[PDB]
C-alpha cells in the first residue's frame, strides 16, 4: 500500500507518562474526525491526530477519575468520549451497533465471522470504524473515492510493521483494494502482534454530527 508517516507514534516521549502509550483509542476516533474532513492527510496532519487523541485521552481519563471510575489503562468503547473538537469543528460522535468476530476461527455458532469476512462491510455497509484486537486499537475506513485504509497510531514502520526503534512512528496505509488490506492486516495482528486465530476483535462504526 501508500504510507503517510507520521513524525512520531503515540509512546513519545513528549507525551505524559500519564497518557504515554494508552491513548490509541481517542487517536483513532480522532483520526477518523481529521479524515472525514480531508481525505488527503499529510504526515503534519497525523501529528496533529496524535497531538489532539493525547489531549482527548488526558480529559476523559481525569473526568472518570474525578469519577472513581478509572481502573484501566486503554479506554473501552464505552469510555469514549460522545463529543470531539479538531482545529477548527466540534461533532458529536454517534456510536453504531458492534460487530464482533475472531481472526482467524469461526466457531460452529455460526453468527460471528472471521476478520476477513467480517470487514465486507466496509465495501458499502460502513465507511468508518474504530478496530480492537488484542489491546491494539485501529482505525479502519473506506474514503471518498472508494479506497480502503487505516491508522495505526502504535510505532510501526512506514510499510506498517511493528518496530522497537526509536525510528517507528504512526501511519496511514491506503489501498485500492479491500483484500490487500485484509491480508496486511491479518499481518500486523497475527505476523506483528502474534495474536492466535481465536483472538476476537471488535468493531465499532461511528458517525458524526457536526455541532459547527
Amino acid at each position: 500500500p501508500l504510507s503517510v508517516a507520521a513524525s512520531h507514534c503515540q509512546s513519545d516521549v513528549r507525551y505524559d507518562s500519564n497518557s504515554r502509550n494508552r491513548q490509541c483509542t481517542c487517536n483513532a476516533l480522532m483520526f477518523l474526525a481529521v479524515h472525514n474532513e480531508s481525505n488527503q492527510l499529510q504526515s503534519a496532519d497525523l501529528d496533529c491526530v496524535l497531538q489532539k487523541g493525547d489531549a482527548v485521552y488526558s480529559s476523559v481519563k481525569r473526568s472518570l477519575q474525578n469519577k472513581g471510575q478509572f481502573v484501566h489503562d486503554f479506554l473501552n468503547f464505552d469510555e469514549l468520549p460522545s463529543t470531539i473538537e479538531t482545529n477548527s469543528r466540534c461533532y458529536n460522535i454517534v456510536k453504531h451497533p458492534q460487530r464482533f468476530g475472531f481472526l482467524k476461527d469461526t466457531p460452529a455458532l455460526g453468527e460471528y465471522q472471521n476478520l476477513e469476512n467480517t470487514l465486507q462491510c466496509l465495501k458499502s455497509g460502513l465507511t468508518d470504524a474504530l478496530l480492537l484486537c488484542g489491546g491494539s486499537c485501529i482505525a479502519v475506513f473506506r474514503d471518498r473515492t472508494g479506497r480502503f485504509g487505516y491508522f495505526d497510531s502504535h510505532s510501526r514502520t512506514p510499510d506498517g510493521k511493528y518496530t522497537g526503534e526509536k525510528s517507528g512512528t504512526a501511519v496511514m496505509l491506503t489501498f485500492l483494494h479491500l483484500k490487500a488490506m485484509v491480508e496486511k492486516l491479518l499481518q500486523l495482528f497475527q505476523g506483528c502482534l502474534q495474536l492466535s486465530d481465536q483472538e476476537q476483535f471488535d468493531l465499532l462504526p461511528v458517525s458524526f454530527i457536526e455541532i459547527t
